[PDB]
């Protein structure tokens, strides 16, 4: 009697392209993908176990454009840049930049906690804060090569920094390949989103949001986003086969955002398999167990993703010691095992890129524990997709209906629902009315709106400048 355990890890960043300068006005693309984008798959090459992997068209196109060398990116070139020659403005988001990532356990620099207690800097010291923020993101495989730079910590010089860059491109110009290769080896399965990653049950009918939300006032959806929303689908399938060779059969759908309407839309582009949250499986049926494969109408399998394990892997284990957290992972999954008659299926899905700077050594210790870990367990048997998409000794239920929610609390409140949020949405509802060119999709993506009405942070501006750019491109 086996336990199967499948991993599912998320990729995405919004389009940072400003479409008029063609700048990336954050670099967040080219940062997570040095850190982690070619080594969360890069693991299958030392472990041997499954693990699946989601990948949005919109981040594989600023991939690319990093790999061609393309990519003009504002953060980047302050980096690149000889301090004798940045800029004020230059410095001065260096310094911001810095400050933001200041406590993550991968800036952990003496030099730069000396650095950030100096009133001015001189060239050697800017130096020192170029290097080091791109040290601070160097992923698990480029360890070995820059270990000499690493453990330097101080005094860098323009060539050594060049040569730091030069590694990281030379890992990005890879990354599509590494995803192609581990998929091709039967390692792991590797899934897309719809283009944009936007909220395709709003997409396809707003009033979705009442039926967690019934008092949230929203704007007046005076145009249709339907066709919208069958884009995203049908530009992903086009990219997705370009890239993998193959017709998606599954995907994974942005916030784990599913609804009676769009599980459909999902079914009619030929998709046969995917996974969403248990908050929605517990707000949608009586008996809910996530262990099970779900056939929603007899037409699409769904499988509901464990969120403990899931949100233990995102947001808790960071601070525990490597050893704990594995064996209260393994302990975890040995009480599921235990409290069941059959063979469950337990599916761990989260981003795959964002909590691994809050761990110590950029959670390399931990995922090497854990992956060591499962390779020993009998009982235990990690899947690729297609295999859990296919698996027969798993036991199965029909759904009828689905509570429309995203994996936020299982609701849309997320994106929708406040005045500055919903500001966003009319925007986008009359610039849809005027749209020339796909650009008004690229506005559609959940990013934009996840950000708008919150707190505000450093680079929130930046996000609110690319929505609008976008929208504005749309009507041109
Ligand atoms: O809340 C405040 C925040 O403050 C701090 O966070 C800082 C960061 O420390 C700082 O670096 C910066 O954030 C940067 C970030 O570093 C950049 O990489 C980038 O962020 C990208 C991101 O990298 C991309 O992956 C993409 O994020 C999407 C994501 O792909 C998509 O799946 C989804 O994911 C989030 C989801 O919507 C949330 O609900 C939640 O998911 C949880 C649920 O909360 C929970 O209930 C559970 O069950 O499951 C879920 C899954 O784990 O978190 C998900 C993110 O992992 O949406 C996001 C966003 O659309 O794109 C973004 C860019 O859009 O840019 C940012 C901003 O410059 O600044 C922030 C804030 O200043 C603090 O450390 C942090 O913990 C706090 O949360």
């Amino acid at each position: 009697k086996k336990l199967f355990l499948v991993f599912w890890w998320h990729m995405h960043q919004p389009l940072y392209r400003e479409p008029y300068t063609g700048e990336y006005l954050l670099p967040w693309t080219f940062f997570h993908a040095v850190k982690d984008y070619y080594d969360m798959p890069a693991y299958l090459k030392d472990f041997e176990i499954k693990l699946n992997f989601n990948l949005t068209p919109v981040l594989i196109d600023q991939i690319q454009e990093y790999a061609q060398g393309k990519a003009k990116d504002v953060f980047l070139e302050a980096i690149r840049k000889d301090p004798d020659d940045l800029e004020k403005e230059e410095v001065e988001k260096l310094i911001e930049f810095t400050k933001l990532n200041y406590e993550k356990p991968i800036y952990r620099f003496e030099r730069i906690r000396e650095l950030m207690n100096k009133e001015k800097l001189n060239r050697e010291e800017l130096l020192d804060l170029q290097t080091l923020n791109l040290l601070a993101w160097c992923g698990r495989t480029l360890r070995k090569d820059l270990k000499d730079l690493l453990n330097k910590g101080r005094n860098y010089t323009q060539e050594e920094k060049e040569y730091v860059l030069n590694k990281y491109f030379e890992i990005i110009k890879k990354t599509l390949s590494i995803y192609r290769e581990i998929k091709e080896e039967g390692k792991g399965s590797v899934s897309t989103s719809p283009y944009y990653h936007p909220l395709i049950p709003i997409l396809l009918n707003p009033n979705c949001v009442y039926e967690t939300t019934p008092n949230v006032k929203i704007p007046d959806f005076a145009v249709s986003f339907r066709e919208d929303a069958s884009k995203h689908v049908e530009l992903a399938k086009e990219k997705y086969f370009e890239i993998f060779g193959e017709h998606p059969v599954y995907m994974w759908p942005p916030e784990a955002s599913v609804s009676n309407e769009a599980l459909e839309l999902y079914y009619e582009k030929g998709i046969n398999m995917l996974a969403t949250d248990e908050v929605i499986l517990k707000n949608s049926v009586e008996r809910a167990s996530p262990y099970l494969r779900y056939y929603f109408r007899e037409l699409i399998s769904v499988f509901f993703r464990d969120k403990t394990l899931s949100d233990l892997i995102g947001f808790s284990y960071h601070a525990w010691n490597a050893e704990d957290a594995v064996r209260d992972f393994i302990g975890r999954l040995k009480k599921i095992h235990e409290s069941v008659d059959f063979q469950p299926v337990v599916f761990v899905v989260l981003n795959g890129e964002n909590c691994w700077e809050y761990y110590e050594e950029n959670g390399i210790p931990f995922l090497e524990k854990l992956y060591s870990t499962l390779e020993k367990e009998e009982w235990i048997e990690t899947l690729t997709l297609e295999e859990a998409m296919r698996k027969e000794d798993v036991k199965t239920e029909v759904i009828e209906s689905v509570k429309a929610g995203t994996w936020f609390d299982g609701n849309f409140l997320k994106w929708i629902g406040n005045k500055e949020k919903n500001e966003y949405w009319k925007i986008l509802i009359e610039a849809k009315k005027k749209a020339k060119n796909d650009y008004i999709l690229v506005a559609e993506g959940s990013d934009w709106f996840w950000w708008q009405g919150e707190e505000k942070a450093p680079f929130v501006e930046v996000f609110d400048k690319l929505f609008r750019s976008f929208v504005r491109r749309a009507q041109e």
